[PDB]
């Protein structure tokens, strides 16, 4: 790895193993859902319990209330969490009422199932991310003060595959790469061109880890249905 991941990881190893709320941050694609399971299973009680991944820009209004509190029936994200982790990716993308409905059951430690009458407690380790100015959108009032110094305690920032470099960017490719078509096989072929490893270290990934995988896959697929390195096949794909 770069020295942007291992100063990261080394951020991982030091605040993995307590309860404190964590803040991700990062361009999309860069790794953040993979980092939230990495302190999940580094937690020595939560990683007992289920990694509930929840993104919050792709919840309609009209079934927040259902999907997180569930139904006296449903199970939502907060009581999946339990003596888990729960991953809220986008909550900038919150609606500020979601945002308070959040906090409350955050400092209250509880919720209510849609259709009951008694709290029933919850008990999560609370990993968020953002792609956005937190800050700022605080200064802006779209994004709740109170949520934010709750949330924003032990911050990370997840580095794009532009600040970790070419070196990263090949290793990347060539760990998918291996994992689509299998080492014994790749062992088999002919070497990986080294125009591919060129043209990829030389390419800017707005999709950053998850657009790098994609072009990976679609190379191992290649590879594998024609049993070889065919360059106008693998030349269209970039
Ligand atoms: N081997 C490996 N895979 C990685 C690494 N970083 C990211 N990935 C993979 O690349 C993909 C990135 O997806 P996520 O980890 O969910 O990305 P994300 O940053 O949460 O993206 P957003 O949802 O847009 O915030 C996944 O398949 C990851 O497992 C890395 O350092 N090593
Ligand atoms: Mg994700």
């Amino acid at each position: 790895h770069s020295e942007s991941m291992q100063a990261l990881l080394h951020e991982v190893d030091t605040f993995a193993d307590c309860d404190t709320n964590v803040l991700l941050h990062g361009e999309t694609g860069v790794g953040k859902e993979r980092i939230a399971q990495l302190l999940h299973e580094k937690h020595s009680r939560y990683r007992h319990g289920e990694f509930v991944p929840v993104n919050c820009g792709a919840i309609p209004d009209g079934l927040f209330e259902s999907l997180f509190f569930g139904h006296a029936a449903h199970k939502g994200y907060f009581e999946q969490a339990a003596g888990g982790t729960l991953f809220l990716d986008e909550v900038g993308d919150l609606p500020l009422y979601q945002q308070v409905k959040l906090l409350r059951v955050l400092e209250d430690g509880a919720v209510l199932r849609v259709g009951a009458t008694a709290p029933v407690k919850v008990d999560f380790r609370l990993v968020a991310a953002s792609n956005k100015k937190l800050p700022q959108l605080v200064k802006e009032g779209l994004f709740r003060a109170d949520l934010y110094y709750r949330l924003a305690v032990i911050e990370l920032s997840i580095p794009s595959l532009e600040e970790r470099g070419a070196v990263d960017k090949i290793a990347l490719f060539k760990s998918f790469v291996a994992q689509v078509v299998g080492e014994e096989r790749l062992a088999e072929l002919s070497d990986l061109p080294y125009w591919l490893t060129d043209s990829v270290a030389d390419s800017y990934f707005p999709g950053n880890v998850r657009e790098l995988r994609n072009l990976a896959e679609r190379v191992g697929v290649t590879v594998r249905q024609t049993g070889g390195w065919d360059a106008a096949r693998l030349q269209r794909l970039i």
